[PDB]
């Protein structure tokens, strides 16, 4: 399909920056289409590591245009520190990247507003990344918040920004009992870099819509992931934007109907950094073996990351949501020398009920238990295997069972953080 | 096509109501997937009114379940207002209407800050319709707002509605100098319909993905219209949720590639309520015309709606925003005698560049021109016409030109407010 795709089917970190990196050779275009520098990914090519937030994976790739597509909520600061870091890598930032006017901005008091929401929660803290992403996309709902379109006029701006922070430092100091933000702090760091932010500006929707009517690859690429979705995650123990395939057309601005293969990502193992919801978090041995293998530490925030079984009840609301097409199971190569491993197939509710399906909210999630399939482990290394023949048979069961489990094939199988370590079994372009 | 979408393709009020009425006769589903009860939708047949805000427009067919997707924003007390209303009328609600948990719940205070807000911004006032939407969608994004799911226990509700009840308390006495909206109030008008509401719920999107397994025709409507979509549309001077085809997956959670056809109503000629942008606006004899003949006052406000010109232009952005498959002309019969109608073509930008492509944010639509293409009106009467034969040329004429200029069929015509005054050209289901 023109259109692919590729999103996290569970918590986020499932592994979406190696491979919409790995996946766009054959890219026109990739899109960011929501979230902003909350977002961690990790690329790997021949050993050299690039830590993306912001900016889409795609920037490696001088063929492909990294788009930054109006769902995003964008900082400035954040995107000028990444393009510079890109920059001095040999990277030409700027000639490869455009963005939407739409783009709501992060600015300092946001970030002022996150610790200060997150400090009034106290015990029942989300355990937000800390960048100002909440309030950002509060701004937009509320229709307050500033837009990239903003700075096309600075004294205008000027004129908005000062009330949008006389209204927010009021909310500060005398509620929260926090220092206020200098609007003027603001209003500078802002107009440096304003003209840069200003020159990669495009029409998005329709760039993406005379795309698709060229037959254009093009790749949108997710953020976090489906269960921290502010509809369909753990509310309220979820980001604050639609992580799930909807997003894409909503923060893209490309119709529906254009969408034509939805990747998800899977990592064979779970994963969550902040507060909520997990039935198969595990606390034991294995549990610390997936997260020192995995090397579980958020690519954003460095905090240890809670691991757990794969979770097929989880994983089978991500299918429905996002309607996949297929998977890309990655990590495989982390569970080398386990001697079992295990899915939850479905969940013991705490009424005594057996469900194959997930509550929605958090609250719902109090106290089920995961129910079991445990399948025989296998201690020969996968690291690196590009060809199923290189993966035992216990491997292969396991990946069989997950697509019986789920109803989607795996399409993909990476094993190992470089770009070539993986397995195309099924390249969704042509899908 | 199985999942029909149905929304409006301007600024609201286009029609859906009567159409999703009309179409839902072979639907077994019908979803309203966002907005709440700003939207208001006038249903007629064989002459009686019936008028739906919060429910959807199926509710009057037996053979067809209403749902109210997780993406809309409900208030109990406008939701008891309008099931009493119809079951009055011999409509059994409760019998037909089912509900998402995860939908937010609008309150009181929602109003309460719908207005002070509303009265803070004085003159560039948004002119929102008075309940509680922007409020109620921003306490959803900042994870602090109550769903419907959180009356599954009433004393932990009433827990978390004391914390968000103070938190605004304290905003709308101190910064709004407004007055406070009382906790024990609000927590008993509640408590009170709780059963009513827990009752309608459903797990939405799993029910969705069963019907469209099985096949089951499904309507989804839209409230307001994609012009005034949070993102795509003339923000601010827009709606809080993405009106555009987008929100059917994120409010409804049926994943994005069971989309099937997307309808989109077209007026005829073009209306506003609420400040901003509107290029086609006329202030003269034949505005005041469109707006009489048409009765163009809100189903939801009453407060006349500006009139102007269709606009192909603005029309053209709903094309590719909502990957559109065909248009459903409502209202042609008021433009009956009119000497000549027109319709904008281009834009003529305060640059002197022509663009045939619209801004997004109102400052930028500041002060664009239409340029128009004028064509012959008819004086024939095409109220009730239910067969292009009753047409006159001139009508058929400026139908194919809309065609024409938008690429997108017109499927459907209607030709007056009640059910059956209408020419289904291309029934959707079938499609
Ligand atoms: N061992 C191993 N590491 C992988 C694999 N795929 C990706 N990685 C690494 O695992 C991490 C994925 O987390 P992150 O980069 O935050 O993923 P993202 O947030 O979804 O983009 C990064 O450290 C990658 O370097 C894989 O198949 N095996
Ligand atoms: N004259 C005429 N009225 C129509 C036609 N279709 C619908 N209506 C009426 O025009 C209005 C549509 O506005 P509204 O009900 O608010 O539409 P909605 O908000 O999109 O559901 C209602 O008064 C309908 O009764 C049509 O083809 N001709
Ligand atoms: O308001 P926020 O700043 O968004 O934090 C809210 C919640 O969402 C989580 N979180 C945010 N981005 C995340 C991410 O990005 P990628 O997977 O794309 O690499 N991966 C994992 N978890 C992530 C935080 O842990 C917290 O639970
Ligand atoms: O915060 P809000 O209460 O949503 O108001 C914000 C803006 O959106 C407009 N508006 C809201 N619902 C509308 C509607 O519903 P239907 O077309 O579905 O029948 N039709 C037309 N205009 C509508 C208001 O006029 C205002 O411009
Ligand atoms: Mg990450
Ligand atoms: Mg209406």
């Amino acid at each position: 399909g023109n259109n692919v795709v590729v999103l996290g089917t569970q918590w986020g970190d499932e592994g979406k920056g190696k491979i919409v990196d790995l996946l766009t050779e054959r890219a026109k275009y990739v899109v960011r289409y929501q979230g902003g520098h909350n977002a961690g990914h990790t690329l790997v090519i021949n050993g050299e590591k690039t830590v993306l937030h912001l900016i889409p994976s795609g920037i490696l790739r001088e063929n492909v245009t990294s788009i930054i597509g109006n769902g995003v909520v964008l900082s400035p600061a954040a995107l000028m520190k990444e393009m510079k870091e890109l920059e001095d890598r040999g990277i030409p930032v700027r000639e490869r990247l455009l963005l939407s006017e739409a783009c709501p901005l992060i600015l300092d008091y946001h970030v002022a507003l996150d610790n200060a929401r997150e400090k009034a929660r106290g015990a029942k803290a989300i355990g937000t990344t800390g960048r100002g992403i909440g309030p950002a996309y509060e701004d937009k709902v509320a229709r307050r918040g500033l837009r990239v379109g903003d700075l096309f006029d600075k004294e205008t701006f000027a004129e908005k920004l000062k009330e949008v922070m006389e209204y927010h430092n009021f909310q500060l100091v005398n509620y929260y009992k926090a220092e206020a933000v200098d609007y003027q702090k603001v209003l500078d760091d802002t107009m440096a870099v304003a003209d840069i932010l200003t020159s990669m500006v495009v029409d998005v929707s329709d760039l993406l819509d005379q795309a698709r009517q060229r037959g254009d690859f093009v790749m949108f690429e997710g953020a976090q992931g489906t269960l921290l979705d502010i509809d369909h995650g753990t509310y309220p123990y979820v980001t604050s934007s639609n992580t799930t395939a909807g997003g894409v057309a909503t923060g893209s601005g490309l119709g529906p109907r254009y969408v034509d293969y939805v990747l998800g990502i899977l990592k064979a193992y779970s994963t969550r950094v902040g507060a909520g919801p997990f039935p198969t978090e595990l606390f034991d041995e294995t549990g610390e073996f997936l997260c020192k293998q995995g090397n579980e530490f958020g690519a954003t925030t460095g905090l240890r990351r809670r691991t757990g079984w794969l979770d097929t009840v989880a994983v089978r609301r991500a299918v429905q949501l996002n309607s996949l097409s297929g998977f890309c199971l990655t990590k495989l190569d982390v569970l080398d020398g386990l001697k079992e491993v295990k899915l939850c197939v479905a969940y013991r509710m705490p009424d005594g009920r057996e469900v194959t399906t997930t509550p929605l909210a958090a609250d719902d999630w109090k106290g089920v238990e995961p129910i079991y399939e445990t399948m025989p482990g296998w201690s020969e290394s996968t690291f690196g295997v590009k060809d199923r023949s290189g993966l035992p048979q216990a491997a292969l069961n396991y990946i069989k069972r997950i697509e019986e489990l789920t109803g989607v094939p795996i399409d993909i199988i990476s094993t190992g953080p470089d770009r070539t370590e993986t397995m195309i079994l099924r390249d969704p372009f042509d899908a």
